[PDB]
């Protein structure tokens, strides 16, 4: 067809970066993280959204990579578990370097774009990863982790989840808490990108109006297309204008048509919405392959990226907007986050009250006075 | 004095790198890792064997920075605080960035001394710090980490500690599990020193007859001058001999004396003794300076260690001698460790058995159970 020819065309300059993909959550459950397993081969990896072929095969460029423990793991072993996924993130990438290419800015996804890899950075899904320590938070930077999801499907002692929308969680921090809010100001001042899929959205709003950057949500959808508490409504959909933010669409099928059916078609109405009420700046992708178990009828995998944006340039997006939302409305939020980055600053050390933190499974060395 | 002027001369050339102290669990304790607070100003720190003006009368010109959380936070919050203590120490050496050099490597330490800076590393004291994961191992290398002391004063489900030798521990491993070795494979393959000190016997034995490299007793003494099962015993200093391992001599007064009181002939006596066992290229300083109540009568702080040079060469001990206790040595070996490692070699992935993990903190998943 003459459009997947011309998203072929337009995705060999621009190729799509994705925000979020949860391979790495697959391959601790399917191997427990054994890359050597030869049934774990990236190359031939079957019962996935993702592989090696499939990745080249949509004209992917550049990938978030999620880093995600679950929320049973909060005030447990969350910070062991995410050392462990990172780890492997960086073991793929050193196992398959004609594929991957580590990067952690800006500049480095450009880089692996004219060198034909498939850039590849970190994005820790959900604060109790951090568990509510500003050490690990910059620990967690050093180690490559580029986006921070505040919260995943639980509230964290500093940051409201979602499900606090849906009544099945309390509005803890209505938002975010003085620490929560010191962690902003850390992730400003570091150059991290800042996302809100999974949170509240007195969260969002919150963050949105807190940031010194512009912010993102790494896998989220149109609240008006599809009323699911894990999608953006309207009015936060224009803050995130306001702002010059990014919403990276969800392509689960729950998310998306609201039913366990879904297809092509419907997720472009999402990105047709986000488009309008947003802006065409504040479009991006965000797929959540691997990480749901429900993707659309023409997107069963990563290879279909293609006639997503061939669907869009039907539907009379122009080129500049398949751009942006392909991989330069992440590039211009991502330079926008390094530019407003402090390294120089002290980093924030006051840490969260000691009656905040929870769980029985820890000690409380400093605490004191 | 004459023998002091020498010191000082020699010390020019080869200040000392001390393998252990504990100024961040001192951090910690007295402020929460609380940098900015007007007492924990690192040139007017007063309270502590440590702080900017006694390092440079001590003609200290390298550290492994102790990264050490408490045998109670094992199963607990381990591995949260070990992050927070290298933390600690990257944020202290970007606060005074004139006094420490933050380096990973021998040729790192060789700069700071040419540009008259503290070579500042991280020393993790203790296995458990890794709570039996080789990602977060991998993670803490990434971080800094150039060398782990298997044990602190506890068992990990992998390594016996010291205190089975006195009786109070159980020889669970009896020496290194399975795992342990492999723990051990992938110490020796990343290029991190192995740290003997705290550990029992079994496991000085077995160590030194797996790993690939020297290894190391980041801050332990001659147990034939004091009976602490702390101590290297004679047959291990003779593996030490064997392996071209290193013994840094911990200035503790009840592992120099065996008592409340001691002096630094008395510390003199170790360094002497491990050189007429292990040999001259065996011997260093690991003085445990702010992690031990008592220090010796002339080794009140990290200022002292030109008169403890002094008292070698008043000794009879040559030049070269002295310069491979003071910094030497520990080149040497830090050089056969890396020159050991191998970037190209896959990393050790299987993991520790489920059944011996142990704690009620943490959560099964990759296993199943
Ligand atoms: C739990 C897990 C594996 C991270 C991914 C996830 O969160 N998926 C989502 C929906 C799938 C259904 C749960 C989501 O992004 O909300
Ligand atoms: C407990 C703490 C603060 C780490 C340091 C430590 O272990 N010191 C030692 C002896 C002092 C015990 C009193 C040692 O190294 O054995
Ligand atoms: C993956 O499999 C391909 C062939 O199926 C092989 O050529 C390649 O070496 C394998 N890669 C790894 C990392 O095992
Ligand atoms: C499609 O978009 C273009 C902008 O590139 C616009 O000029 C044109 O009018 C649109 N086509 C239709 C049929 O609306
Ligand atoms: C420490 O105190 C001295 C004054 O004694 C001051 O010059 C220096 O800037 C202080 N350093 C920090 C990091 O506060
Ligand atoms: C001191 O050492 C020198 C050279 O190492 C040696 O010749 C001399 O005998 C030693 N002196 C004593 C008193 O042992
Ligand atoms: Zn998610
Ligand atoms: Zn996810
Ligand atoms: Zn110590
Ligand atoms: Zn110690």
């Amino acid at each position: 067809d003459f459009f997947r020819d011309e998203a072929e065309r337009i995705m060999r300059d621009s190729p799509v970066i994705d925000g979020h993909n949860d391979l790495p959550w697959q391959l601790l459950d399917m191997f427990n993280n054994r890359l050597q397993d030869e049934r774990a081969n990236l190359t031939t990896l079957a019962g996935t959204h993702t592989n090696i072929p499939k990745l080249r095969a949509g004209f992917v460029g550049g990938q978030f990579w999620s880093v995600y423990t679950p929320c049973d793991t909060q005030n447990k072993d969350a910070v062991r578990r995410t050392l462990e996924q990172m780890d492997v993130v960086h073991r793929m990438c050193r196992m398959y370097p004609e594929t991957f290419l580590y990067v952690t800015s800006s500049a480095g996804i450009r880089q692996a774009f004219r060198e034909g890899k498939v850039a590849s950075l970190i994005g820790v899904e959900g604060g109790h990863s951090i568990d509510s320590s500003l050490g690990v938070l910059r620990a967690l930077y050093q180690l490559g982790m580029r986006y921070l999801t505040l919260t995943h499907s639980c509230n964290t002692p500093w940051a409201d989840n979602w499900l606090v929308d849906t009544g099945d969680s309390e509005p803890q921090s209505q938002g975010l808490s003085p620490f929560g809010q010191r962690v902003v100001k850390e992730l400003n001042r570091l150059g991290v990108l800042i996302d809100l899929a999974h949170v509240s959205v007195a969260t969002m709003k919150a963050t949105l109006q807190l940031s010194r950057a512009p912010v993102i949500f790494s896998h989220s959808s149109a609240y008006s297309v599809c009323a699911s508490r894990r999608n953006v409504p309207d009015d936060v959909l224009r803050l995130v204008k306001q702002t010059d933010s990014l919403v990276m669409v969800n392509f689960y099928n729950n998310y998306i048509s609201c039913t366990n059916k879904a297809n092509l078609s419907q997720v472009a109405d999402h990105l047709d919405h986000i488009k309008e009420v947003a802006g065409a700046r504040a479009v991006g992708f965000g797929g959540d392959f691997d990480g749901v178990p429900r993707v659309p009828e023409g997107l069963e995998d990563v290879s279909k990226y293609p006639d997503l944006i061939a669907e869009l340039l039907r539907r009379n997006w122009t080129e500049a907007e398949v751009k942006g939302a392909l991989a330069d409305n992440l590039l211009r939020v991502f330079e926008a986050v390094e530019q407003a980055s402090n390294l120089t600053q002290a980093p924030e050390e006051e840490p969260i009250p000691l009656d905040q933190l929870g769980g029985s499974c820890r000690t409380h060395y400093g605490y004191s006075s």
